[PDB]
Protein backbone atom coordinates (compact mmCIF):
# COMPACT_ATOMS: atom_id res chain seq x y z
CA UNK A 1 0.00 0.00 0.00
CA UNK A 2 1.09 3.62 -0.61
CA UNK A 3 4.00 2.30 -2.78
CA UNK A 4 3.97 2.01 -6.59
CA UNK A 5 6.76 1.57 -9.16
CA UNK A 6 4.71 2.97 -12.11
CA UNK A 7 3.15 -0.56 -12.45
CA UNK A 8 -0.60 0.12 -12.86
CA UNK A 9 -2.03 -1.66 -15.92
CA UNK A 10 -4.52 -4.44 -16.67
CA UNK A 11 -3.59 -7.60 -18.61
CA UNK A 12 -5.32 -10.80 -19.85
CA UNK A 13 -2.06 -12.83 -20.31
CA UNK A 14 -0.24 -11.76 -17.08
CA UNK A 15 -0.83 -12.62 -13.42
CA UNK A 16 -1.05 -9.11 -11.90
CA UNK A 17 -0.08 -10.72 -8.51
CA UNK A 18 3.61 -11.04 -9.53
CA UNK A 19 3.38 -9.47 -13.07
CA UNK A 20 4.79 -12.78 -14.48
CA UNK A 21 3.69 -14.22 -17.83
CA UNK A 22 0.41 -16.14 -17.64
CA UNK A 23 -1.12 -17.93 -20.66
CA UNK A 24 -1.19 -21.49 -22.11
CA UNK A 25 -1.22 -23.33 -25.42
CA UNK A 26 -4.34 -25.41 -26.29
CA UNK A 27 -2.32 -28.70 -26.71
CA UNK A 28 1.09 -27.72 -25.18
CA UNK A 29 2.00 -26.79 -21.58
CA UNK A 30 3.80 -23.45 -21.41
CA UNK A 31 4.32 -24.01 -17.64
CA UNK A 32 5.87 -27.21 -16.22
CA UNK A 33 4.66 -27.10 -12.59
CA UNK A 34 0.84 -27.25 -12.48
CA UNK A 35 1.11 -25.13 -9.26
CA UNK A 36 0.93 -21.99 -11.50
CA UNK A 37 -1.62 -23.35 -14.01
CA UNK A 38 -3.94 -20.67 -15.52
CA UNK A 39 -6.85 -20.98 -13.06
CA UNK A 40 -9.83 -19.08 -14.51
CA UNK A 41 -12.32 -17.33 -12.17
CA UNK A 42 -16.13 -17.38 -12.41
CA UNK A 43 -16.13 -13.62 -13.16
CA UNK A 44 -13.73 -14.10 -16.07
CA UNK A 45 -10.14 -13.49 -15.01
CA UNK A 46 -7.11 -15.78 -14.89
CA UNK A 47 -4.29 -15.81 -12.32
CA UNK A 48 -1.49 -18.30 -11.55
CA UNK A 49 -3.08 -20.95 -9.28
CA UNK A 50 -0.26 -20.53 -6.67
CA UNK A 51 -0.46 -16.70 -6.73
CA UNK A 52 -4.27 -16.78 -6.63
CA UNK A 53 -3.99 -19.00 -3.53
CA UNK A 54 -1.34 -16.74 -1.96
CA UNK A 55 -3.66 -13.74 -2.43
CA UNK A 56 -6.88 -15.56 -1.34
CA UNK A 57 -5.16 -16.53 1.96
CA UNK A 58 -5.32 -12.75 2.80
CA UNK A 59 -8.34 -11.55 0.73
CA UNK A 60 -10.70 -13.94 -1.10
CA UNK A 61 -11.48 -11.51 -3.98
CA UNK A 62 -10.43 -10.56 -7.50
CA UNK A 63 -7.54 -8.06 -7.05
CA UNK A 64 -8.55 -6.70 -10.51
CA UNK A 65 -12.35 -6.00 -10.34
CA UNK A 66 -12.73 -6.48 -6.51
CA UNK A 67 -15.71 -8.88 -7.04
CA UNK A 68 -16.52 -11.46 -4.28
CA UNK A 69 -14.94 -14.70 -5.56
CA UNK A 70 -15.46 -18.14 -3.98
CA UNK A 71 -14.01 -18.96 -0.52
CA UNK A 72 -10.35 -20.03 -0.04
CA UNK A 73 -11.69 -23.65 -0.12
CA UNK A 74 -12.73 -22.99 -3.77
CA UNK A 75 -16.40 -24.01 -3.30
CA UNK A 76 -18.54 -21.48 -1.40
CA UNK A 77 -21.96 -22.73 -0.20
CA UNK A 78 -24.87 -21.16 1.72
ZN1 LIG B 1 1.19 -15.08 -10.47
ZN1 LIG C 1 -12.86 -10.83 -11.26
Amino acid sequence: GAEQLQNSANDDNICIICMDELIHSPNQQTWKNKNKKPKRLPCGHILHLSCLKNWMERSQTCPICRLPVFDEKGNVVQ
